[PDB]
């Protein structure tokens, strides 16, 4: 049992992923409580008045999907409210909040007498990102690094008397590190870090590349994306191992491809691959649309055998990278190694729950908790 382990799991639950046809629909009691030690609920939201407020209140009061996730308590579980998120980072609203003492002050008392109100166990932090604001570091003033640190301490100065947790889900990007994050402040006074150790590789790029290498690959552009570089980054600029959580995605980046006859790594890239029937968004597939499109489109999967990274998978001009079963156990013996605080995944209505492709309810959350489970290393 993970409960029992040295290693946390903590698993993102979306509530949008009820918006789903068929299979895809996933509710709070899909959840698996014998795959996870923690649980953070994505998303709340920063509303207009300065406070957060549920992104979804169909789904999160009126159908009551905060308590029917705050439910898996009673199996051990802690359960943390996630705020921000990508898109609710788009503009300047998260660095009003945190360049404004009075402000922050009233947000925090707000914020924790929300997660009470509902039973969570914490917050998670997700703005993406302090001063980058998606990712774009000329957006956000300096001062939002030292905003964001007092918003932290401010939480937990509230948070950790009440025997309540605080985290955040960082950038694995060197260069947001360096602009948005007070490094020794967060190690300092979160409980976690779930390091967001993907989305290194996109239709962003104009080039196909690996959602989520594990370690430097000579072809690549950088040295610095990949998870080996960004976990070391972290504990270089004075994170204990003991509070990285590292990042793993259950789901793909997909390409359009520019002509069907190139297909490898580093190809030129028109656009994001076609939406999948469930997930509907161009650029990604849920790694249960992958598996599919693997054993019964005929999709060809290439695996890097020097395993830097995971597979990717093409078929015309379509062109998908992903983790596969056995990445993801080179990636937690690699946690393993490092004495991480754990593994993290985005997210659990993304892995294969309903057992589309036969290998298993859950196969890549039940690899990493098998891993985890597993003493050698
Ligand atoms: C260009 C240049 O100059 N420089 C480049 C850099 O750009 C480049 O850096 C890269 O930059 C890209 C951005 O272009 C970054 O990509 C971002 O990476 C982040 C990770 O750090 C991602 O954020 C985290 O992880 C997940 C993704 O894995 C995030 O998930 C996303 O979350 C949003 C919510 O915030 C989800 O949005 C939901 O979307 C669905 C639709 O799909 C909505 O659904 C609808 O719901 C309503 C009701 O609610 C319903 O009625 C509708 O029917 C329904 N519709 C459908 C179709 O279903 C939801 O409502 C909505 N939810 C909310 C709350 O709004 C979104 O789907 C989800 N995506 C996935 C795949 O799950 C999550 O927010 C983050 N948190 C955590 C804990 O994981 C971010 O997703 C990603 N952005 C994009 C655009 O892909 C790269 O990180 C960055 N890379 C690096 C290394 O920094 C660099 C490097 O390449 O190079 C430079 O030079
Ligand atoms: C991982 O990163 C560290 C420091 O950046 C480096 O010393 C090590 O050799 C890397 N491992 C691989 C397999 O690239």
């Amino acid at each position: 049992s993970l409960l029992n382990s040295r290693y946390k799991l903590v698993c993102y639950y979306t509530n949008w992923s009820w918006y789903r046809p068929g299979i895809g629909k996933y509710s709070p009691e899909d959840i698996d409580p014998s795959l996870c030690t923690h649980i953070v609920y994505g998303f709340a939201v920063l509303g207009n008045d300065g406070l957060m407020t549920a992104h979804d209140t169909w789904s999160d009061y009126d159908n009551r999907f905060y308590e029917r996730v705050v439910e898996y308590k009673r199996y051990g579980i802690k359960v943390s409210l996630a705020l921000g998120g990508w898109n609710d980072s788009a503009g300047d609203k998260y660095s009003k909040l945190v360049n404004d003492p009075a402000a922050r002050a009233k947000f925090v008392q707000h914020a924790v007498a929300f997660l009470e109100k509902y039973g969570f166990d914490g917050l998670d932090l997700d703005w993406e990102y302090p001063k980058c604001w998606q990712v774009d570091c000329s957006k956000g003033p300096d001062s939002d690094k030292q905003g964001f640190a007092d918003l932290v301490h401010e939480l937990s100065a509230v948070l950790k008397p009440k025997g309540l947790l605080l985290s955040a889900a960082v950038s694995p990007n060197k260069m947001v590190i360096d602009a948005g994050y007070d490094v020794p402040v967060l190690a300092r006074l979160l409980d976690w870090i779930a390091v967001m150790t993907y989305d290194y590789h996109g239709q962003w790029d104009k080039k196909t590349g690996h959602v989520a290498p594990l370690y430097y690959h000579p072809d690549d552009d950088t040295t610095y994306f990949n998870a080996n570089y960004t976990i070391h980054y972290w504990m270089e600029k004075g994170t204990p191992a003991s509070k990285i959580v590292m990042g793993m995605p259950m789901y793909g980046q997909s390409f359009t491809i520019e002509n069907r006859g190139i297909h490898g790594l580093n190809i030129p890239v028109s656009d994001g691959g076609e939406p999948g029937e469930y997930t509907r968004a161009k650029g990604f597939l849920a790694y249960y649309e992958i598996c599919d499109r693997i054993r019964n489109s005929g999709w060809t999967v290439v695996k890097d055998p020097y395993q830097r990274m995971g597979p990717y998978a093409y078929k015309g001009n379509q062109w998908v990278s992903f983790d596969d079963v056995e990445i993801i156990k080179k990636k937690v013996n690699f946690i393993k190694s490092l004495n991480l605080g754990g593994g993290m995944i985005w997210a659990l209505d993304l892995d294969d729950y309903r057992n589309r492709c036969g290998q298993g309810k859950h196969p890549l959350l039940n690899a990493i908790k098998t891993e985890l489970l597993n003493p050698k290393i």
